[PDB]
């Protein structure tokens, strides 16, 4: 083995992430205005901008869900505070209107409480929230919930980086599956723990698990720029989740904050001391201002429609059969 | 598969771009002075320097058109502005000798009326204009025009950046290739749209397919030294096509702009916000002042020859056929 | 041979480092407060945490001893001070308690006698301490250290980088191993011989050699993260041997400077001209004062917890099985 | 072809540089204060140390090359000057007791009348001194030379870098093939020609045809380390060239240099505008002062033998046995 030792599968896989790759054009009659953006959140549910804002107290509340779900894409409202209150931002949303909204619950003691007081509220997709869903007590949550509100109730379950870890919240019944282990923005996993996985390769592996029983993909973290969603979405991945990107937008909670005479708003990890308040995996940020949510999202599908008009993708569908170019340091 | 999933063909090739390769040094009986650096431009014009600027409204106007001419090379003329201006530009080229000139034409509903106003006034080469040229539309006026005015006017059909694009164009007509999606120093169709491929790659991709049926090549975007221009040409291109490296000279428009004590001109893409006036796949920058084009011109030729000298190269043909090593990021 | 030449051999391996690699997640029943994190520190000795302080004169003296000892890893005592002087440190280390320690020798003529002196004084580990143990003199050193004083005292032989070296250490029958030549944060011996081998692919192959006959492997140098501590485990370490990481703490020798506002402590390479007293193979630096070495312990057990939670590690012994993904220089 | 086209020679190796490569520690009973680092400077020339200076304006006259030669290496003199000056710093060389000295000869019109004047003086080596040695004009002197002179003066061939270009050389009849084209630290033939060969690599194709002639290589140009030295001589040279790393000390032409309160010294290469006095392949820089040449000397001979310790070589011959490892941006 040219690396080391005598065990080939020491090393199992090189690991792209966005920057890894660019997607070739291909024999196209779509024009960009007229690509169809819609794709599965989950089994049930389509949306119709495939984007949804990360489940994070810097990220999504209730003006943050509202503006998604008008937007066509979703929220998913964290958990970072009592049950009656992220239940109360369901009942928020859903007096705006027939939107659309997700949550997220953990997998404490306390989970299936607000599991329940969510689901009393209305909430329309329930995400299992954790940094390692290859678990038995996450996948008995998935379960458990998908066998006891799973008619009304859209699962999703995450965050997973491997095709075993994908195939087993399958089995426990994930209406989607929510791919990320180390690739956010403020995430220190990757140096605090050694642990990750590049997210093109971690999207490719968990599709080739999830495509063949339907379940769609959503891909969580390390989106940087519009050109990262096509890619997730060429990838195999149904929507993608946005932290970083929705952060700067007026709709997200917090203050603005001006330093050298610029703009900014705070952003920081579920597991960073601030969030947690102790070993953090998180950073505590800013993002720029980017103005309102509506604008943000506009750009997001600007660029996304070019890419399905360069590579001929009439549909999201069409999207995911495309292929990549995998580009070196130099490019 | 190593990168993930179950598919060879999603990553379907590793693409090299300039800084990835260097020429190797071969036998030689060929002097730097004494080399020839004609090449074609289209099947039917040979230009007696292989290279062209770029229709760019901050590269390309009547007076760097003569100038380049003039040089050995020729001028695109850029098509933003009315039809009656341009055609009056290829008008005022013609007025100062038996100078050859091109100018683009798009494909919207007033590119055929364009296109028969270039040709009433004269001139030598159409280049239909596109950042995709895989496309019914774009592949049928490449045709049309072929058919119509192709006996008095070469056609260009671009831009490509895969073998079965370049071979589309060819089957519409095409008198020559044009190759770049993506590598312009001004291009953010990487970061907006996830879309590009590398343009050594590119470019032998596109030879593939126009050498066998004798249609050059134009290498469009990327090309940041002399260097680069002989390594496009070693790829197969028969001619470059520069945008960045001519803009900062004087025959190009706009004026000289002074920042911290320094000389620059501004250099924008087609595709940014001021050039259209959206989601913008181009910015505005600006280039150092670099004087007149002719010794700009002088100099990147200079390199060229050089490179055919260390090839032992005596044609552009000769060179065609040169050597790369590919080079680490160390190197 | 594509890199050169007609020998395959001639460039003989890959060399990964730490951030060439990330440990991928895995099936985990593990919680992180929960993992077992003790590990052979030599064929007889298990340190409740895998961590030991490196032998240099501004990270490990009496007061770091005794404080790694506390929080359940060990210090090696550095020989650069004489030797009635380095056992005296061995002495005042013992008085605090049943508390293990470690101490360097050479392989110099007065080696042999502070080899004795130092168990004289109760020490419980011996590091026969080089840059390149793959000597007959080392091997000797170790050799008859083990038949003389090794039924009382563990015998630890290094640096090595290779299978063979390993191989041979074991031979001479080291009770563990320790790997590094090249790595350390402080190192210029790759700038100055132009030698080294990467630190993940320097403990496989040792690994390689050490793992059959029961030895531990201590990785030493290169570790910049608690990430990394987990990464060198899995790849088969069992334990690893800090220096920068642990020379900006109290409990490191040398007095805090300031500079530009910030506190910092120095931190110095055995091999530096100011260490000696030539060619230095080592640099005079500065590392941040992190604070009491107890709190910098806890975050760097903290990450590795949480290593061992993503992986489903419960014991270091099912760690060393987990696997890896390379990375690219995006990642 | 994964990097494009249908031809698998077009990219036709994998080129590494110096920073690509670390040397493996192997087994050694060599200290490094007791290596022999004598080596074949050609067929007949045997140096105490295995360094030369460079033949540049900036780096050696008779006064480095005097230096040089009491250090136990060689200065080769520049041609830069007339015949005449040349021919006289010979003579002040060999003035100063039997001090070995090379010098430069063009393949001008002049060269022919400079070599004779310069054996007149004594030269010991005349080195054919281009860019490209793989040319029937230089390949017919040095063939020429050795066949008038040959008997009392060694005849040097270069540069070349590539396996066919050393081939040639030797046919010729060169008693020693320099290697190097691009890898200069103020070469610009990279970027204004587009044209090189990264060193290591370079270095294993030459020997692969110099060695089975015996007839040794002289790596020239991109040493920046003592460490190079060592990987060099490893990749099979017998001796290596130096400009940068010499042109800072005392004995190189030219005045100390003081900005931003540091001292420099000017450094040019001979392709620069300035050597020259137009498409330079050079540029005119500056080097940190380094002092006297025999300190600097004993630093870069310091680290070649504390490579030969790490890697068990006894002798110059032993170390070009030695193995490498390719390590990545990371490392
Ligand atoms: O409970 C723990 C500790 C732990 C848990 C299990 C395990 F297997 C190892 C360690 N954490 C720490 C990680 N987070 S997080 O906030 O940083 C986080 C949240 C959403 C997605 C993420 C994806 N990748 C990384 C982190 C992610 C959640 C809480
Ligand atoms: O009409 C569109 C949108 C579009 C069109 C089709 C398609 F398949 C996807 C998206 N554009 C956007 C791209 N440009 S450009 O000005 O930026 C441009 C111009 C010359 C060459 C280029 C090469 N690569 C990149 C851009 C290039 C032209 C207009
Ligand atoms: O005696 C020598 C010279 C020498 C010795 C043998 C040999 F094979 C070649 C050269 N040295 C120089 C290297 N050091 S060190 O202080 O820099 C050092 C100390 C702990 C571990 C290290 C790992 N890698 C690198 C250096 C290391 C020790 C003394
Ligand atoms: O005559 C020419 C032009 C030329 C000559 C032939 C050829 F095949 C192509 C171009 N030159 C330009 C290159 N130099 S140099 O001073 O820059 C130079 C000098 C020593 C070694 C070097 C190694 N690599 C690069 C440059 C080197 C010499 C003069
Ligand atoms: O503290 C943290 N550490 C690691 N990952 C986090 C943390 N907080 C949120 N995340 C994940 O990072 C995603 C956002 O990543 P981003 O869009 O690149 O900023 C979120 O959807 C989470 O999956
Ligand atoms: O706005 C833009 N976005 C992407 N490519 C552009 C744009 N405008 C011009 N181009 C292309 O970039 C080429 C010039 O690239 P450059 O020489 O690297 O600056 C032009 O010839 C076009 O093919
Ligand atoms: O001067 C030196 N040169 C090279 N390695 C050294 C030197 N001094 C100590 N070391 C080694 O570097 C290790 C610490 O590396 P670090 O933890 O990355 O700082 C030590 O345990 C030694 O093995
Ligand atoms: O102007 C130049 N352009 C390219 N190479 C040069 C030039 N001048 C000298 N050289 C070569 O560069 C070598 C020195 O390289 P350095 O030691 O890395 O600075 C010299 O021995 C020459 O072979």
């Amino acid at each position: 083995v040219p690396t080391g030792g005598d065990d080939p599968t020491k090393i199992a896989m090189l690991g792209l992430t966005f920057d890894d790759v660019l997607l070739l054009p291909a024999a196209s009659d779509v024009l960009p205005a007229n690509a169809d953006t819609s794709s599965q959140l989950t089994k049930k549910i389509r949306l119709k901008v495939p984007l949804v804002s990360s489940a994070m107290d810097t990220v999504t509340e209730a003006r943050m869900a509202i503006a998604m779900a008008r937007a066509g894409g979703m929220g998913v409202l964290h958990r970072n505070l009592p049950v009656a209150e992220q239940a109360a931002q369901v009942e928020t949303v859903k007096r705006s209107g027939g939107l659309l909204v997700g949550a997220a619950v953990g997998v404490g003691d306390d989970a299936w409480e607000r599991a329940m007081a969510l689901r009393d509220a209305g909430v329309d997709v329930l995400v299992v929230d954790t940094a390692h869903a290859h678990n038995r007590k996450v996948l008995d949550m998935v379960h458990r919930l998908k066998t006891t509100v799973g008619d009304e109730i859209e699962v999703v379950g995450g965050n997973v980086a491997t095709r075993a870890a994908a195939a087993a919240l399958v089995e426990a019944g994930a209406d989607a599956v929510k791919v990320g282990v180390g690739p956010g923005s403020i995430c220190t996993t990757r140096v605090v723990a050694g642990v990750g996985a590049p997210q093109i390769t971690a999207i490719l592996e968990a599709v080739a698990a999830c495509a063949p029983h339907g379940v769609p993909v959503i891909a969580d973290g390390g989106l940087q720029y519009s050109g990262d969603i096509a890619k997730a979405l060429a990838a195999g991945a149904s929507t993608a989740m946005l932290g970083s990107l929705l952060a700067g937008t007026a709709e997200s909670p917090g203050e603005l904050i001006l330093v050298n005479g610029k703009q900014f708003k705070s952003y920081r990890g579920m597991g960073s001391l601030g969030a947690m308040q102790l070993v953090p995996e998180g950073i505590e940020g800013r993002v720029p201002f980017r103005g309102p949510l509506s604008t943000v999202i506009h750009q997001l599908v600007g660029g996304l429609r070019a890419a399905m008009g360069y590579t001929g993708s009439a549909t999201i569908e069409e999207l995911q059969q495309a292929q990549f170019v995998q580009i070196t340091a130099a490019g």
